[PDB]
């Protein structure tokens, strides 16, 4: 907090604004959606759309970050940050994450004229997490990069997509009506044996306050002795153990779904980075359990031909907290045929009708979509990709 | 120290001891089948052969028997793959069955009806009944290994085994596997594995990070690193392709000295190796088994935790040739699971569909395209295709019984 900030926080590049708009579009209230004006368009005409959370951060603390990178080839790459604890990480990543991803990548450039190929570009986007964090590591004492961010990018090289994905944000295809995941999700329920299984090896960094066991509910001093529900790391399902002291420590992973934590701090277990996050109030840090390297799935463009509607979906979980993929799906297939097929803002336009339909309008008890649901009051940030663009 | 079981057979086998001598010869390769006297449950079929001479006992061990849980019916089918000596099978093929009756039981009261309760806005969790099942066999693997380690003192349990069971409890199947046996369904032509297996391939990354994170494991005679092929000292200083555990894909390293230690995982595929020792990385003991001519212990990085899969047997009305087929890797090392089913399919629809028989014969007939016929160039199979010269066990389970 005492050092400079390494970039000023701004909104992504690409949609032009000026800091009086800036300012502008950070009303909690009437919550503007901005989308990317006609007069700068993306690559693939790719369309955009945001908006600010409903009152929890005085910051949009997503970041998104859209450009064409040259090897020494062509190489597009769109990239979505979900920040936490501060905007420093998801600005940093969202300027600078491109470029681990080229110099990874000029290693192997050469090779890349004909192990399979593909296997060395998802090496090389493994390399660039790892890259990118560490060197938010060290020039972390140099400047204030607060906090952390997931962090949701894709390439398109030589007719493939590569989609990496490290946190909550998702990626799904939209081809045809089809749904074609590009990602899954990495929170504390979904990675709980790696966690357990962490703390069971290296018991310090529980740091006497933790235990790695997970039972159904919390487990009060009242009951020691009782066969009480136990899950190891070692187990999917669930058995009868007697409470024996150290199973009164307060669960290592808590919660059932969305609302489920790492050491009672956390609800997303990989990204960039909380380098120095430390559980509420405590000293023991978080790090050690967190972890940069992203899953990797691969979308080849040639199998197919693609059609104007077939598109690909980036979104922050501000989208999908509120929205499931057929909702998407469907939000997208009832839009698009309504567009020209020539029309360039015709993505952008999708873009925004998903965050729209995702924020919701505002009543008086709050921010309600469809069906009277609740809206999402995250931050939103969605690309809408049109895959045409790969044939 | 003296055995705790004596090597043999499976028992419904009800080989004399004359019959298993015979049984045990590397050249003739005799398939013992299940005497029609002798019917299993379900009238599951049964096959098995010896190894073509890599060993001189057949160190496959099964067990079949209907257990009754009491504070119900559980139909158990087993298969232990054994390596470095019979002990380890052994006793599995005979405890590891009561492993399981005793954790039932804990359960067996919850089970029979609807709700499963924790103890005997402050939010709970509900956990199916099936989720308390599985946890009994996880529990049951647990403590069958365990009962070897400590029973190991008093007894020559020698060796180690892969462990894949299958057990039907109220309508449900559930088939844990911790090694490289295979459990898959043939539904009406149709494939549905019910397993994975557990090799230095499937687990690399544990593997790897788990040497990580405790280098000692390793003693500086390993890296935890994966190479292309073998790294040579010539190469000091050069950029070659490494694959640590985060990763997928492969990257580009300078080699650093540590680089030339002798690779944790070595080797293509199914012939890949843990600290070139031991290709599979889940079952039962193996508990003093150390590192080749080394005091290093492997059994740090193996795991007797398996991998439970469910399946409703009442999603649908089976057929006379619906089978859950249970084999060691003596025959998925020749086979695909295409063609087990191409020959199934093939097979059955010339028996009789109510022949007791029928299904001992198709899993002769498996073990037999498994083996082959020995002439002069090896053992042989179709397509002049070299045949497994592994022990092979295979079960042949109707689930036209679960209805
Ligand atoms: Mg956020
Ligand atoms: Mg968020
Ligand atoms: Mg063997
Ligand atoms: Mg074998």
């Amino acid at each position: 907090s005492d050092l400079p900030l390494r970039f000023p926080y701004g909104r992504p590049e690409f949609l032009g604004l000026s800091q009086d708009e800036v300012e502008c579009s950070a009303d909690h209230i009437a919550r503007p959606i901005l989308i990317l004006k006609e007069t700068r368009r993306l690559p693939w005409a790719t369309g955009y759309a945001e908006v600010i959370n409903a009152g929890k951060s005085t910051h949009n603390e997503d970041q998104a970050s859209c450009e064409v990178l040259t090897v020494k080839v062509s190489c597009h790459y769109w990239s979505l940050f979900d920040g936490h604890a501060g905007s420093g990480a998801a600005v940093v990543a969202s300027r600078l994450l491109q470029h681990h991803i080229t110099e990874q990548l000029q290693d192997i450039v050469d090779i890349l004229k004909n192990i399979p190929h593909e296997c060395l570009v998802i090496g090389a986007l493994e390399s660039a997490f790892k890259e990118m964090d560490l060197q938010i590591e060290r020039e972390r004492s140099s400047y204030n990069i607060s906090g952390g961010c997931t962090a949701l990018i894709v390439i398109c090289l030589l007719g493939k997509l590569y989609v990496a994905n490290a946190g909550a944000s998702r990626a799904i295809i939209i081809r045809n009506g089809e749904i074609i995941p590009m990602s899954s999700e990495f929170t504390p329920e979904t990675e709980r044996q790696r966690l357990q299984y962490l703390a069971f090896m290296q018991p310090h960094l529980l740091g006497n306050e933790f235990t790695h066991l997970e039972f159904p509910r919390r487990v009060q001093r009242k009951e020691l002795g009782k066969k009480m529900l136990y899950r190891d790391f070692n187990m999917t399902g669930w058995a009868y153990k007697t409470i024996e002291d150290e199973d009164l420590k307060f669960p290592l992973i808590y919660g059932e779904g969305k609302k489920a934590r790492v050491m009672a701090t956390i609800g997303v277990t990989r990204g960039l980075g909380d380098h120095d996050l430390k559980v509420h109030d405590s000293n023991i840090y978080i790090k050690p359990f967190l972890s940069s390297a992203p899953e990797v799935r691969i979308y080849d463009l040639s199998k197919y031909d693609h059609g104007s509607d077939d598109v690909l979906i980036l979104a922050t979980d501000g989208l999908w907290d509120v929205l499931s993929n057929e909702e998407v799906a469907e939000a997208i297939t009832q839009f698009l045929p309504n567009c020209d097929p020539d029309d360039p803002h015709r993505y952008t336009l999708a873009a925004q009708d998903l965050v729209m339909r995702a924020r919701g309008v505002l009543k008086d008890r709050g921010w309600r979509i469809s069906n009277d649901r609740l809206g999402s009051g995250d931050d939103i940030s969605v690309y809408v990709i049109p895959l045409i663009h790969g044939n």
